[PDB]
């Protein structure tokens, strides 16, 4: 399929989406070869099984990447331009849980510009993420191909 | 191997460290694949040689995952606890660039929390990231060998 934007004249105050995501081994594989934050409570089990969580956790800024994707392909999606991201990392993200990012458009703002809520909560509705984005939104629809990648192997 | 963290009673005001690395096509792929955003500026060239880039160019949260693990494996090092971030962003990232993570020590405050400017450079010198984060910084001096990453192959 390909994916709408939805042009700065269209939102509106209010306005939610949704984006949603497993925390699964090869998430906190990816975030760490990318990041190259290899703390071993991240990858190691045998590691994180002496520490107080008994299991491992996600590396805290999984949730801004989530954040941005959210941003860049649900709302206002292709053709966006990221200005600013606050985050307040509430609760920790363990192996297992699932993520839902909920986006609200806060405020319109002159030059095209948007403030929109960026929230995390994971499933049992706990939130772990607070925080807002600045960005611009695009002037002119969009319908974009999204790129399909090559295939990812581990281990 | 090994990591030394840094703890609270270490830090002093304007303490400074850095975290650097380079731009390659696999941190493209694995940040889209790990946060879904595959908008194709980030992964066809084909496609980003016909915008005004003229070639790819990485994700903004990409230094977002950089300066969280600057914070989690340099300064203050393992045991940090994250418990904010901001970011501007100030110019885009291209393929190809070097990013330098610059960390300084803003303010000490109570119950462990220290106020970090987390500043990232391209290798003109010129600042891409402007923002600061919010930590709690280790107690206790800790030793930690960090993780291998798993073999991951691309294509």
């Amino acid at each position: 399929s390909q994916v709408q934007n939805i042009p700065y004249a269209e939102l509106e105050v209010g306005q939610k989406a949704e984006y949603t995501s497993s925390i699964a081994e090869r998430d906190l594989q990816l975030f760490a070869a990318v990041s190259g934050d290899r703390n071993p409570v991240h990858l190691d089990a045998a590691y994180a099984a002496t520490t107080q969580f008994k299991e491992r956790i996600a590396h805290g800024m999984l949730s801004g990447a989530l954040i941005s994707a959210a941003i860049a392909t649900v709302l206002p999606g292709p053709g966006t331009i990221y200005l600013g991201q606050t985050l307040r990392f509430t609760r920790p993200v363990k192996l297992g849980d699932d993520l839902k990012v909920e986006l609200e458009v806060l405020e319109k703002l002159p030059k095209n510009r948007v403030r929109m809520a960026t929230r995390v909560f994971n499933q049992a509705g706990k939130q772990v993420v607070d925080g807002e984005a600045e960005i611009m939104a695009p002037e002119e629809k969009l319908s974009v191909e999204l790129a399909e990648l090559p295939p990812i192997s581990i281990g």
